């Protein structure tokens, strides 16, 4: 979800946490 972590669901743009 466009941050930094290895998965988001919107590819691996990085989940928000």
């Amino acid at each position: 979800s466009k941050k930094s972590k290895p998965g988001d669901g919107i590819r691996g743009k990085g989940v928000r946490g």
